[PDB]
């Protein structure tokens, strides 16, 4: 594992939060997210490539694991969408990059 | 708090990591970071307003604490720049919004 991260955040009612993760070309990007506790239960998750290709789109999931291999050089975008929710949601995501 | 986040990540040599933090108007954005390890390990940090005003810009820091108050409505941009270094560095970053 050459790069790793843990991101824990409150996602307010009705809002979206994205993260920009730089990757080198020809690596493996491993990602895992989890809604914490019960509150909000689930989330809409998207993963976009550095060239803006939608790689993952899932609706109303509590958790998910997604690996990009091989990666292209640039910024991957991980987005969490809490649109229509009147309550905040606590999320954690993990990302690992392997040569 | 109305919103909190704690981010731990490896920032490789020659890379920059930016975070976007949504704030409502007339709130308090409190931020704190730490580079993990002994002496000689540091990072450049910038904090930009939603309209792109440079609010913080500091070079080769191991740590920093910054409050924006009052906030405007929009996404603050918080960047850790390791672009001018051969050493990867491990960062902890905290953000908090109070109404």
């Amino acid at each position: 594992p050459i790069q790793d991260g843990e991101f824990t955040f409150l996602l307010p009612a009705g809002r979206k939060q994205c993260f920009y993760q730089s990757a080198p070309a020809n690596a493996s990007l491993e990602t895992e997210y989890q809604v914490i506790g019960g509150a909000g239960l689930d989330v809409d998750f998207t993963l976009e490539s550095p060239q803006g290709v939608l790689l993952v789109s899932e609706s109303r999931k509590a958790d998910g694991v997604h690996t990009v291999e091989p990666t292209e050089a640039g910024d991957y975008k991980l987005c969490f969408d809490n649109s229509f929710s009147t309550i905040s949601e606590k999320l954690v995501f993990f990302e690992l990059i392997f040569d």
